[PDB]
């Protein structure tokens, strides 16, 4: 019944999701190049818009509410059919006529994922109508209808066809949702007659000021390609058609929802279609709405002007989306448009860099100018052209001898593309797509994200553009504070931290446990791997410096006593930051020292801040502590601040450590320079780790425990608090590099021998624990579930060995994390919750064992405890927690009936209490709901970071030699992984096309949340390794080891992508071949008889070699994007494929 | 047609089941009807009525309100035909709010509110409850719902339960249905399913009680 | 009101229909050095010359407030500044013509 096949629907390719109305309505975001939003259901309910849902063209509510919205918003179609001498009323897509006909449903996507193609087949009469949204940049956007006679007979046709609840401009999205009845009120929808073009406007703009409120822009329809139509500019008669009847024309109505319905008769032959078009576009002012009009009346090309602006559309798509290696063709079309839209949407959220390397002077210097207005008047530009390169910038950059100036040139990243991930499925994210400018139209350089997920997107962008790395990584340090954190936010301009609310107790800010060391790392890596030994060249480089984040982190006593109760806002620091910023620019949030303006560290002191922070917080044998009133990636379980302790952190801690000892041992400096301030802390650090080596001889104590987190914890805290007090001196000391060696390798030993103590017997790994403080002298750890985050990032730390890797992946697939119906991962296991009878029931024995609670069932009190009418007994129903019981408490004991009681039983009340509901056990929501996180469901972004650590297991035991037992089953659990992630499942088990990320699918439904989910960055990253692109040593590798023959094209195809210059250009690939790019240049790879690799340069000539590594320099010309290289390549084994 | 009051008959006529669907859209012109709607002097009752001319049925539902038990719902399925009919009906109400949800939060989040809801059915009495698994709270701390909206009936021999509307739409279109008992993530409803022989020139009535706060 | 038998609060009225709203005369334009220099340099912040020849206030404006706002951000340039603070109660004046806002009542 569901299939889906690709399909040529007018010369262009789209999947069909046939009887798309036997599945679940399921929810889609519709892209453009341009600024549209378009989120729609499969079922054809939708909102749409320009730029955000201030100009909504349909009314912005929760996917549900869309969903449900089908019948009154959006596309309507009615046709009246003379058959025999019998009048038949067809509405498809509707379900008023319920099986009246026999119908079949059908939805399309296109590979692009900008256009949608709805389609009803009456098999009755055989008709079908079919209705496409598409977008255009210059109008907005376009519906096209096709009604196709199939049929041997000819058709009177009376049709009505249009779309309905149409917004008036100037409607605010929160008045909508909540006073749409208002809103109708002050509604006026006309019709141009000369045009036909529909206006849909307010008679004012609707605020509570007692003043004249003028509203000079409307929202607007048109057609093309019906004869001499009727129009209706509202729902009013829609019933009557209905019904059989014929319509009045209404070229003006007051105080109703707006609508855009053509009414036409036509005779329609046998095996003929006719063809319309209804256009609409928002915020559109009396110049805009007369320049169409005009276009209406006087442009006899208007329909092929609106084609062409359409297909550009898709170009510029292309374009943009090609620049990030979206282009692939292969034998598996599924796998190819997954990679386009995974590409599509991670740049999307974390942007796309305008044109390869280059940078225009304007933007560049308005940016120097908001950020510092000491280095703008300083520095002069007049030699750099309106155009120059990266290259550029950097070797003008080192002749001004201003390490402000190094700074802000290298953290230039000129970004477009970028918008906050809102929609009606994540409707508490308020999204805009801010692309094209208020003033003229045209692009925008600018970004603005959340830390871990803008970071996330950047690992995988800086794959195609890898010369941004450095970039990348000085925005990352700069914008991390003294004490080790960051802010929840980075922009362009610098970054923005989160505030306190009015005097609101509940409103607290804090740092993310997670947000440094793993995606830190991921950009040391990779600059590691492209540029080898420019890491070392910052090591003694004072260009960096530090966030004035003005949040106060608490002394080591007040954490340890109150662990909920940590950061402070400092108002006052607050206020000193506004008047730098005031005065120097986006530059004043940054640390001063008592000399410099600009206090500026090295890259060693950086890695020290951020590294001696976590190594504060280290308790061995549990993980690093969770203290800073913010959890880490999973929200759900945010109730673990405070006694939470995570073991996933310590983890990647490991792999940072790894590489920063790597790193330190490949250095030939003897020498290192920190922060006079910095060195107590340091070596307290050190020197704690150093003296209790020794205890790693065996498991440590509960009362060592503490000893070693007292000691690391004072030295932090004594620290921060000379830094908040009296700041950074300016003077900077020299100690020896042989004893940073020394901490990291300590260091080293510590997580290694915490890691050893927290295998389950399972194998699985501990992810979160618990620690206590007990009797003032000792820490407990105790022990939660088992958890997905847990094996990725053991499997991720490099420490287990190839067989171990095994063991865990063995256990995880053998767990209650494996779910069976999508062969994919929990996040921890499903569980039955107590059903609504069983989880308020006191014991008969803990009530008349208490005088206070017997006293209170005796007297009918009912205030704490109520006995029903079958004598067991029940907690008052308004308690949601133990604070609600003390509150109630405390109310009684202003009686003097229970005055006394109270003071002597609150305590055994308050245990009873605990015994019941088992509070103490509270991660957080994650174990007390049914979607997102919670119970039974599959959030895919971990599966996909499970799938590129397994990925990363799997090169390990290939590179190491072992034994093809043990390759063959990393690879069996790699494919897998792969294949739950659902690309070739069914649409009806997926739940949505399986082409289409999503963030979840709970137990109960299919795929939730389409689109810009951080998933799409980890299964780009995969995809790359599983092609066998690797980067070591400055070196560029094509050289699978995991990719399948399968993948292999069966027949002749024609590659089209775009080069870095943006030409649009083709090659023709044979059987046993396929292609992507990277850096955007095409890679052919074929099955040969021989290994070999052959570059093709602009000049025309080649270069072949034997081996599949390339050196230094051709590798640098690929990575440089200067466009010297034309096309790779590269002959592979059939007997290295899989 | 998604909240509130809604029934489905299916009709055994010939060898032909036929569905019914009163005081929807979802069968437009189906069959000749006549809709009456009926408020008493008093103000505080409410009929609403759909004869099915084709047929020679009427279905009749009326809200009242009761201090003691909250909402009752009086159903009468009337066959002034000289026909008897094999009817399996599908009566009851949907969209049913779990206690302790903000008109804010179901106004501007109401698809966060489905991840929290749990309908479930107790077996002895047929009562519906409405419940969340947690009072949804910005705070990170337990949240514990320990109060239900409910739906209960009486009328009707040995009914089948949906506390959800799920099978709704298989009902629709003329199968049968599955008991449900314990239904997470979704919309709240409470409909009953009972197959009967109403002969001509007779009446068969029921009543479902809601309540909320309990 | 003949449909109820019975009586509105005012009369009913016709409120200008979208396209009549907000045309401002060729000759007030003409007669205006401040509104043809941001004609001929293309500037939309105030005044605004649709394809037919029209002029129009720029769309965002609700009341003069708007304009007002507007006029100061134009003064900030130098191009601009001499003609704010001559002509600025006149392209006000003119505002005034076009959308009578000393006539409003209330909503
Ligand atoms: O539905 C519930 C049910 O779901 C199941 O999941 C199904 C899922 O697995 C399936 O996905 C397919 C995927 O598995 C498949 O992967 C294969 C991969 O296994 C294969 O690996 C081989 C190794 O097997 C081999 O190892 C050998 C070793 O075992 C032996 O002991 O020693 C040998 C040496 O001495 C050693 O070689 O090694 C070779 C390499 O040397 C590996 O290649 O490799 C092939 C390709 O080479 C790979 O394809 O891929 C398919 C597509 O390519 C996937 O379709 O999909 C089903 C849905 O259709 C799922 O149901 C769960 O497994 C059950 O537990 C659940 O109950
Ligand atoms: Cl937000």
């Amino acid at each position: 019944s569901i299939t889906m096949d690709m399909v040529s629907m007018n010369g262009e390719m789209f999947y069909k999701i046939a009887n798309n109305d036997a599945m679940r309505p399921f929810f889609m975001t519709i892209v453009s190049d341009s600024n549209h939003w378009m989120f729609v259901s499969s079922n054809g309910g939708l909102t749409a818009g320009r730029k955000n849902a201030e100009y909504a063209l349909f009314p912005y509510y929760t996917d549900d509410k869309i969903t449900e919205s089908a019948d009154i918003t959006g596309s309507k179609s009615i046709f009246q059919i003379q058959y025999n001498n019998e009048l038949i009323v067809w509405e498809p897509f509707s379900e008023r006529f319920t099986n009246k006909f026999k119908i079949t449903r059908n939805l399309y996507k296109n590979y692009y994922g900008n256009k949608i193609i709805f389609e009803e087949i009456n098999e009755d009469l055989g008709l079908t109508y079919r209705y496409q949204w598409c977008s255009s940049n210059q109008f907005g956007f376009v519906r096209k209808s096709e009604l196709s006679n199939h049929s041997k007979n000819v058709y009177e046709i009376s049709l009505l066809d249009g779309i309905q609840n149409i917004m008036p401009y100037g409607v605010s999205s929160d008045l909508q949702s909540s006073t749409s009845n208002l809103v109708d009120a002050y509604k006026r929808s006309e019709l141009h007659p000369k045009s036909g073009l529909g206006i849909f406007a307010l008679s004012a703009i609707i605020v509570d000021k007692a003043e004249p409120s003028e509203a000079l822009k409307a929202n607007i329809a048109w057609s093309l390609g019906l004869n001499n139509p009727k129009y209706l500019v509202s729902s009013l008669q829609l019933n009557h058609f209905r019904n059989g009847k014929s319509i009045s024309p209404e070229d003006d109505i007051k105080g109703e929802k707006g609508a855009y319905f053509l009414n036409t008769v036509m005779t329609l032959e046998a095996n003929t279609q006719k063809e319309w078009m209804i256009i609409a576009n928002v915020n559109q002012d009396h110049s805009d709405i007369i320049a169409i009009t005009e276009t209406i009346q006087n442009n006899k090309k208007i329909a092929e002007d609106i084609n062409t602006d359409i297909e550009l559309g898709t170009k510029r798509l292309i374009e943009l989306n090609a620049s990030s290696d979206a282009l692939q063709l292969t034998a598996d079309n599924l796998r190819d448009t997954r990679h386009f839209s995974n590409t599509l949407f991670n740049i999307m959220r974390g942007g796309i860099f305008d044109n390869n390397y280059q940078i225009e002077k304007g933007d560049f210097s308005n940016y120097i100018k908001k950020a510092n207005k000491l280095v703008f008047d300083k520095i002069d530009l007049n030699a750099l052209g309106e155009i120059f390169s990266l290259n550029d910038l950097n070797e003008f950059a080192s002749k001004q001898k201003d390490v402000d100036f190094d700074r802000l040139a290298l953290e230039y990243l000129p970004l477009k593309f970028s918008r906050r991930h809102g929609d009606p499925s994540r409707p508490w994210n308020k999204f805009s797509i801010n692309t094209q400018s208020e003033i003229d139209g045209s692009k925008v350089l600018d970004y603005e994200g959340n830390w871990r997920d803008i970071f996330q997107n950047w690992e995988a962008l800086a794959h195609s553009f890898p010369n941004f790395i450095d970039s990348m990584i000085h925005k990352f340090l700069n914008a991390s504070t003294f004490d080790g954190y960051n802010p929840y936010r980075v922009t362009k301009e610098g970054f923005d931290w989160e505030t306190i609310e009015e005097d609101d107790p509940w409103s607290y800010i804090g740092y993310w446990g997670d947000h440094q060391i793993i995606y830190l790392l991921k950009f040391l890596e990779f600059i590691e791997k492209h540029q080898p030994g420019k890491l070392h060249s910052y090591f003694e480089s004072e260009c960096f410096v530090y966030a004035a984040v003005p949040y106060t982190i608490k002394p080591y006593e007040e954490i340890l006593n109150n662990p909920k109760d940590t950061i402070g806002y400092n108002h006052e620091w607050e206020k000193v930051i506004n008047e730098r910023k005031k005065s120097i620019g986006a530059d004043g949030a940054l640390l001063k020292s008592n000399d410099k303006s600009i206090y500026h560290v090295n890259f060693i002191e950086k890695i020290l801040a951020t590294v001696l922070a976590k190594m504060s917080n280290f308790i061995p044998e549990a993980g690093i502590w969770l203290n800073t009133q913010r959890p880490e990636w999973n929200d759900a379980n945010n109730a673990l601040v405070g006694n939470g302790v995570s073991m996933v952190t310590l983890y990647y801690l490991r792999r940072f450590l790894k590489f920063f000892d790597q790193l330190l041992e490949n250095s030939t400096l003897e020498n290192i320079k920190i922060s006079n301030e910095m060195v107590e802390f340091y070596h307290k650090v050190r020197e704690t780790l150093m003296e209790n080596q020794h205890l790693l001889a065996g498991s440590i104590s509960d009362t060592d425990r503490k000893v070693i987190l007292d000691k690391l914890g004072n030295a932090a805290a004594d620290y921060r608090f000379q830094i908040y007090n009296s700041g950074f001196w300016g003077k900077k000391r020299t100690h020896s590099m042989q004893g940073l060696k020394n901490f990291t390798k300590v260091s080293l030993q510590f997580i290694d021998h915490s890691i050893k103590a927290n295998q389950r017997p399972d194998k699985l790994y501990h992810a979160y624990n618990l620690m206590s403080v007990e009797k003032n002298k000792e820490i407990a750890i105790s022990y939660l579930s088992e958890m997905l985050e847990g094996q990725v990032a053991v499997l991720s730390s490099g420490f287990l060995s190839s067989k171990e890797n095994l063991a865990v992946l063995d256990g995880l697939k053998n767990s209650a994390l494996f779910r069976e119906d999508q062969y994919s991962y929990l996040l921890y296991p499903n569980k039955e919750l107590p059903k609504f009878l069983d989880k308020n029931t006191i014991s008969k024995e803990a009530v008349s064992k208490s005088e206070l609670l017997s006293l209170l069932v005796s007297k009918s009190n009912k205030q704490v405890i109520e006995k029903d009418s079958i004598g067991e007994y029940h907690f008052n129903g308004e308690f949601n927690n133990a604070s609600n019981l003390k509150q109630a408490l405390e109310d009684l004991s202003q009686q003097n009936e229970y005055k006394d009681l109270v003071a002597k039983e609150s305590k055994t009340v308050e245990a009873i209490f605990e015994d019941v509901f088992n509070h103490k056990a509270f991660t957080g929501r994650s174990g007390t709901f049914y979607g997102y996180e919670g119970l039974g469901s599959i959030y895919w972004h971990m599966v996909s970071k499970l799938q590129l650590a397994v990925l990363e297991c799997c090169l390990k035991a290939v590179e190491e030699k072992e034994s093809e037992e043990v390759i063959g089953r990393l690879l069996e659990h790699y494919y897998e992984i792969n294949e739950g992630i659902g690309v070739h499942k069914s649409p009806s088990l997926y739940g949505a096309f399986p082409t289409d990320a999503y963030s979840h699918t709970p137990a109960g439904k299919g795929a939730q949340q389409p689109g810009m989910t951080g998933q799409v960055k980890e299964d780009i990253l995969s995809r790359f390794g599983e092609l066998g692109i690797f980067v070591k040593n400055g070196c560029l590798e094509l050289n699978p080891c995991l990719l399948r023959k399968d993948e292999f094209l069966k027949e002749a195809k024609t590659f089209d992508y775009v080069t870095v210059n943006f030409q649009h250009q083709s090659l023709e690939l044979v059987e046993k071949s396929l292609a992507f790019t990277y850096c955007q240049i095409p890679i052919i790879y074929k099955i040969a008889n021989q290994k070999c690799i052959e570059v093709f340069t602009n000049d025309g000539k080649s270069a072949k070699a034997a081996s599949l590594i390339l050196d230094k320099q051709t590798s640098q010309d690929v990575f440089g994007r200067t466009g010297i290289i034309n096309k790779i390549e590269v002959s592979i084994l059939e007997s290295d494929l899989r």
